């Protein structure tokens, strides 16, 4: 049955709960992102409200094909009403068309959700300086100390200098950059710009990004995978085995391939600086794994909540042990105590 914490108090709303049929009560179902967890079970044969940004509300339409007159896409940063209660939707940090949802209740309370998030401090500027949050949703993915990773710019920087050094050595070598969802767009941008390349990718990806409102998109993207030094791949083909394969597919134009794969956190990130990272290597073969995340790191998340102060936090992500629960619980606990709300 739909868990409590995809409910909203003194509405009829839930969010990112499309996997559980017909919810008793619920009069529009908010949607923070497209991304599976999260918009599972939505189709062409659902006939409720969905409330959203522009960007998802295209991909609802043209890769899931629901029908237009059930997409209710809404401005960032706009007071609306929805079903009579105020509503606003704030850029989330995370990937394209993401967003937090701000709710002002009826009876006085104020509710934010961050859908998922990568916390900055550019939110202390945003619409939320303005009034007082009582109740947090709060996407909880990394929290716990261990978790450190370094800025999106950082990690950028890394690969452009990277790729760039690469294939001004060997003008005969490949870059690939493994996907699966979308989010981390500019990883592969990145590198095709310092290369002067278009990104090439297959035409079921290109309509997606074709989606995300991206400016000049047309200059940056292509089908024609022959014109291009910069291919995208499934995720599931960046290994060896599949890359092997891949370079047989480009018929003698190329003789190594350099390799990337964006993952979240990993191990050797309570190790190893960005600076110091190194691939692993078969033959011709290189691949680069990069701790690009879109989720906030522990620190950045205990500085968001510390600045917003809320009275009560209801976490989104690892919920399902008693050990993850109770681990989180003591964190919020020793915030509040040493900020003093
Ligand atoms: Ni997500």
């Amino acid at each position: 049955t739909c868990p409590f914490y995809k409910k909203i108090p003194g509405t009829g709303f839930t969010v990112d709960a499309f996997q559980y049929g017909v919810v008793e009560g619920c009069t529009a179902y908010f949607l923070t992102h497209f991304h599976s967890d999260h918009y599972a079970g939505l189709s062409k044969h659902f006939t409720f409200p969905v409330y959203c940004s522009e960007i998802t509300g295209n991909l609802l339409k043209n890769k899931l094909h629901v029908q237009e007159q059930y997409i209710h896409p809404l401005p960032l940063d706009t007071e609306c009403i929805v079903n009579g209660v105020k509503v606003v939707l704030l850029d989330a940090n995370h990937c394209p068309g993401a967003v937090m949802i701000l709710f002002y209740l009826p009876n006085g309370t104020v509710i934010l959700h961050t859908g998922d998030f990568r916390a900055d401090p550019s939110m202390e500027r945003s619409l939320l300086a303005d009034q007082k949050v009582h109740m947090l949703y709060l996407d909880t993915t990394y929290c716990s100390p261990e978790y450190t990773f370094p800025s999106q710019q950082e990690v950028i920087r890394f690969a452009i200098n990277t790729a760039f050094e690469a294939v001004t050595l060997n003008p005969h070598a490949l870059v690939v950059c493994g996907t699966y969802s979308i989010g981390k767009e500019k990883v592969f941008l990145a590198i095709a710009d310092v290369l002067g390349s278009k990104v090439g990718m297959s035409q079921e990806k290109y309509k997606t990004l074709q989606c995300l409102n991206i400016p000049e998109i047309n200059s940056l993207i292509t089908t024609d995978m022959c014109s291009s030094l910069v291919h995208l791949l499934p995720m599931m083909q960046i290994n060896f085995k599949g890359l092997q394969s891949h370079l047989k597919k480009c018929g003698g134009k190329y003789n190594q391939i350099l390799a990337f794969r964006p993952t979240g956190w990993t191990h050797s990130n309570k190790f190893t600086r960005i600076a110091d990272v190194i691939p692993q290597t078969k033959g011709n073969i290189s691949i680069y794994g990069i701790p690009y995340s879109e989720h906030s790191s522990y620190l950045e998340m205990k500085r968001f909540v510390q600045w917003l102060k809320p009275q009560k936090i209801i976490p989104t992500v690892n919920v399902g042990t008693w050990k993850s629960r109770s681990t989180m619980e003591k964190y919020f606990r020793e915030w509040k105590l040493e900020a003093g709300y």
